[PDB]
């Protein structure tokens, strides 16, 4: 009985609408500075040619072409290739380093298809464990005072969760990495959400520390990822609630509009 | 709590397995990428010397000054067309909510960054429902098709399940990897390997960004990008399943080899 109707259609449109709203807000937020920068870089070239007429346009385009090539590629060392494998199985894939060989690519393909499932188990376990650790913290002392206390518990969850997994590591990145108060939190979310643009990596900037920072960051990821995995899932539940509430509020409006128009 | 010990024992064992898996991976990439790295790290210095010595003009020490300005301008990919125009920003939000995050173009304003955080915090869960719905919808289209082809093989229960999964992977690779990779090769002027490498890096949601179905503004036929969206939307759902299956196989191989080691340890070849 094919009553199994396509509910996806509604969601699809909401997503399409969500992208349109996004695209516009990003255009309005980034296209301005793109222009200012697009002009300041033109002012920098002309400054270069004149301040150093010793290099001509024809010798400048060669320079700029060779550096875009050098762009294509200290790396792949003892530990760099180790984090590369980290961004593969985690799917964060910052991309600051990526294979350039046909073999590295193929191996990355296989290394990922087998790596991501495996890491999922680890992350799954780490989650359940961290989910029980809070199972030793939340319900026990939160019962000191049906769905009314649940809201304080969840607030306690996200609040500390942001402190341990977002606040503190952001503060540490701010000092150690030399990032903005915002840039740090930006990195945390872009990373722990697995987005991983790669615009900010917690290990670029050739080298400053040793032996007490990258291990913490790594295990930060191992646990932070599990934390957002839970967080994102709640936001998914929240949205599911809001959807049905808005579904019933719509039938609410219609009932009155109809019950009114009948007059 | 009697189970809390055993679950912790499995997590710890899996973590250690993960550590070893990273170690074997890093070693294989290092051994296969660092050579070309050093080959290029020396030829780029050869070019600098050819540049510095041919005209070590007063700015010879101010050279790295320039290279810092263009590398910084590189992150914005300056062309010494807008990358935040109507459509490009639309593709950006797509790279955000799908967590592909190619990163080639990312926000630079505090406002852009703060909205991007909120946008992902809300967008990721949202897109998850769509991808689920797409998964289910595509799953029932294979259920309608798997019934026709499993009854032609029922001419003669626990063994036909393998024939079904094979045809899945087969049509899966065909529609979602083979065809699109081909189109990427022709249009994007990519190699046979780069296209598949792209498809895998993209649909596994890793998204290095070294390759992008529109990263270059080349000429882009008027329906190219829409078709690619649909590819992404159904390609991601496909790999979600394939990845989910590979996990099962791992767990099968995992717990089957676990007993094989106890098997081994017990006998030890009669000793
Ligand atoms: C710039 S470099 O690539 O050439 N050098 C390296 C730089 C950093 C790291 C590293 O371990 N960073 C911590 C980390 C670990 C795993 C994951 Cl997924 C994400 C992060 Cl941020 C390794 C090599
Ligand atoms: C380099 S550019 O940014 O300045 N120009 C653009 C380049 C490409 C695209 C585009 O549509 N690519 C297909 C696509 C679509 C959605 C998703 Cl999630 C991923 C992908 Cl690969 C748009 C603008
Ligand atoms: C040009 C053909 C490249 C083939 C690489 C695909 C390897 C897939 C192996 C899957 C093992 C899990
Ligand atoms: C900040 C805006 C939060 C609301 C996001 C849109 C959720 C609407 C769901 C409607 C489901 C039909
Ligand atoms: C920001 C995304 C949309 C904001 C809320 C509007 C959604 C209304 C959907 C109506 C479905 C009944
Ligand atoms: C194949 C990559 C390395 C994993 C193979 C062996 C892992 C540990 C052996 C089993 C331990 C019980
Ligand atoms: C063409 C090879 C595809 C492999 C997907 C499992
Ligand atoms: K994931
Ligand atoms: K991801
Ligand atoms: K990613
Ligand atoms: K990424
Ligand atoms: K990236």
């Amino acid at each position: 009985n094919v009553m199994k109707w396509k509910t996806v259609s509604t969601i699809f449109l909401v997503v399409v609408l969500y992208l349109i709203i996004g695209a516009t807000v990003f255009k309005a937020l980034e296209q301005p500075q793109e222009i200012s920068q697009r002009t300041t870089i033109v002012i920098q070239r002309e400054k270069f040619l004149r301040a150093h007429p010793c290099v001509s346009d024809q010798e400048l385009d060669e320079l700029i072409q060779q550096i875009v090539a050098a762009d294509n590629a200290s790396h792949w060392d003892l530990g760099s290739s180790f984090f590369f494998a980290g961004t593969v199985i985690t799917t964060i894939g910052f991309g600051n380093i990526s294979p350039r060989t046909e073999g590295g690519k193929i191996f990355c393909i296989i290394y990922a298809l087998l790596g991501i499932p495996l890491f999922g188990f680890l992350l799954a376990g780490v989650g359940d464990q961290l989910g029980t650790i809070f199972g030793k913290g939340i319900a026990k002392v939160e019962d000191t005072f049906q769905t009314k206390i649940r809201i304080i518990s969840t607030i306690i969850f996200i609040l500390f969760g942001c402190v341990l997994f977002v606040a503190l590591p952001a503060v540490i990145f701010k000092h150690i990495e030399g990032w903005s108060a915002l840039d740090a939190i930006y990195f945390v979310v872009i990373t722990l959400t697995t987005i991983g643009f790669g615009d900010y990596v917690a290990g670029g900037s050739d080298i400053e520390y040793l032996d007490f920072y990258k291990p913490v960051v790594w295990f930060w990821i191992l646990v932070g990822l599990a934390y957002f995995a839970a967080v994102l899932s709640m936001i998914g539940d929240w949205l599911r609630v809001i959807a049905k509430k808005t579904k019933e509020a719509v039938g609410e409006f219609r009932a009155h509009a109809a019950e009114w128009t009948a007059n």
